[PDB]
C-alpha cells in the first residue's frame, strides 16, 4: 500500500498514489472522468480514469464490476488494457472509489480528422488496427456494440486502441450514425458483425471526410442506410418478426443498391471492395473481423501468425441480479487481486 495524496480538479476530488504525478484533466464521459499523469515508476505517460459514483445503484454497481472485469482481461495492443487499478480505501467497508490506469494515447479518431481526408495508407493502417483488436475482442465472445470515432484512441505513431467508453466532454458525434441496422430495429439477438457495420461506417468516413449516415433520428437513419445499400429483398424481409418495422420498410419507395464504385469515387478500388463486404444489410453475409484481415486491402499488414485470439471470457455474471453490496464486494476482490503487467 503506497502513499496517496489529494487534489481537486474540476470539482472532482482525486486521491492517487504518488507514483502518478502531474495530473492534468483530459475530459469526461457519463461514467467517469479522465486525467493525464506521469507514472514515475514506469516512466510512461498514463491515463487515469476515476469512475463516477461506481455504486450509486444496481446499474452502476454492475457496470463498475463489468468494466473492471473487462479491462482486466484485455491484453492486446489494439485493445485498451490495464497498467494499474487502485482504491484509496483500506477495507471493503469503506470502499467507494475505483481508479483505472492505462497508457496515455493523447487523442481519439474523432479528433484526428479535423473534418478532413486522410491518405489511403493511414486508412489501411487504421482500419487494420481496428479489425485486429476486433478479431481479438470477438474471439472472447464480446461484442463492442458502440464502435464510433470517439471510442478509438490514437497516438502520434498512428497507433490505435479500442476504448470501452470514450469522452463525451473534452477539457481542451452521435452513436446512431454507426449502429448496425439490426440494432436500430431492436433485434433481441445479434452477432458480432454488428461491430463490422460500424467499422464500415468509420472507414467510409475516413476515405471521404464525411459521415456515411448522418441521420437526424432513428427513422431518418434507416432511410439513409436503405438509400445506399438498397431496400431489402424478400429473403431478408422474411426475417423481421415485427409487423410495424416490416410495414415501415415495405411502405418505403423501394430503392436499388448503389454502385459503391460511384459513391466512393477516387478511393482505392480495394478499399471500395472491402466496404461492399462490410456494409451488407444481412448480418449473415457481412465479412467477419478475421476474414477482413485476409482481404487484399491489408496485404502490406496482414499476418495470421501475429493476429492473436483472446483467452475465453466468463460472461456468466452478465445474467445475475445481485445486490449493490455483492456487486461491490466482487469489484473489491478484483481491485485486490490485480497483477500488473511487467515493464
Ligand atoms: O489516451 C486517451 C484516453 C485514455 C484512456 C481513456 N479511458 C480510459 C480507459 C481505461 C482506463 F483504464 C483508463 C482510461 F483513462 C480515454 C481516453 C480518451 C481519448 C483521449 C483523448 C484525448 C487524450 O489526450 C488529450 C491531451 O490533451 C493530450 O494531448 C487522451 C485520450
Ligand atoms: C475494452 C474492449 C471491450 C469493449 C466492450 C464495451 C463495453 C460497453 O458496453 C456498452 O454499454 C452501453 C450502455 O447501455 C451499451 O448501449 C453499448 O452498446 C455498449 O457498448
Ligand atoms: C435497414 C432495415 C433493414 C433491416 C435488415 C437488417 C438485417 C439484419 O440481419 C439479420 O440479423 C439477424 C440477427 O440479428 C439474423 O438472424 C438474420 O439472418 C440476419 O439477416
Amino acid at each position: 500500500r503506497p502513499t496517496f495524496y489529494r487534489q481537486e480538479l474540476n470539482k472532482t476530488i482525486w486521491e492517487v498514489p504518488e507514483r502518478y504525478q502531474n495530473l492534468s484533466p483530459v475530459g469526461s464521459g457519463a461514467y467517469g472522468s479522465v486525467c493525464a499523469a506521469f507514472d514515475t515508476k514506469t516512466g510512461l505517460r498514463v491515463a487515469v480514469k476515476k469512475l463516477s459514483r461506481p455504486f450509486q445503484s444496481i446499474i452502476h454497481a454492475k457496470r463498475t464490476y463489468r468494466e473492471l472485469r473487462l479491462l482486466k482481461h484485455m491484453k492486446h495492443e489494439n485493445v485498451i488494457g490495464l497498467l494499474d487499478v487502485f482504491t484509496p480505501a483500506r477495507s471493503l467497508e469503506e470502499f467507494n472509489d475505483v481508479y483505472l490506469v492505462t497508457h496515455l494515447m493523447g487523442a481519439d479518431l474523432n479528433n484526428i480528422v479535423k473534418c478532413q481526408k486522410l491518405t489511403d495508407d493511414h486508412v489501411q493502417f487504421l482500419i487494420y488496427q481496428i479489425l485486429r483488436g476486433l478479431k481479438y475482442i470477438h474471439s472472447a465472445d464480446i461484442i463492442h456494440r458502440d464502435l464510433k470515432p470517439s471510442n478509438l484512441a490514437v497516438n502520434e505513431d498512428c497507433e490505435l486502441k479500442i476504448l470501452d467508453f470514450g469522452l463525451a466532454r473534452h477539457t481542451d458525434v452521435a452513436t446512431r450514425w454507426y449502429r448496425a441496422p439490426e440494432i436500430m430495429l431492436n433485434w433481441m439477438h445479434y452477432n458480432q458483425t454488428v461491430d463490422i457495420w460500424s467499422v464500415g461506417c468509420i472507414m467510409a468516413e475516413l476515405l471521404t471526410g464525411r459521415t456515411l449516415f448522418p441521420g437526424t433520428d432513428h427513422i431518418d437513419q434507416l432511410k439513409l442506410i436503405l438509400r445506399l445499400v438498397g431496400t431489402p429483398g424478400a429473403e431478408l424481409l422474411k426475417k423481421i418478426s415485427s409487423e410495424s418495422a416490416r410495414n415501415y420498410i415495405q411502405s418505403l419507395t423501394q430503392m436499388p443498391k448503389m454502385n459503391f464504385a460511384n459513391v466512393f469515387i477516387g478511393a482505392n478500388p480495394l478499399a471500395v471492395d472491402l466496404l461492399e463486404k462490410m456494409l451488407v444489410l444481412d448480418s449473415d453475409k457481412r465479412i467477419t473481423a478475421a476474414q477482413a484481415l485476409a482481404h487484399a486491402y491489408f496485404a502490406q499488414y496482414h499476418d495470421p501468425d501475429d493476429e492473436p485470439v483472446a483467452d475465453p471470457y466468463d460472461q456468466s455474471f452478465e445474467s445475475r441480479d445481485l445486490l449493490i453490496d455483492e456487486w461491490k464486494s466482487l469489484t473489491y476482490d478484483e481491485v485486490i487481486s490485480f497483477v500488473p503487467p511487467p515493464l
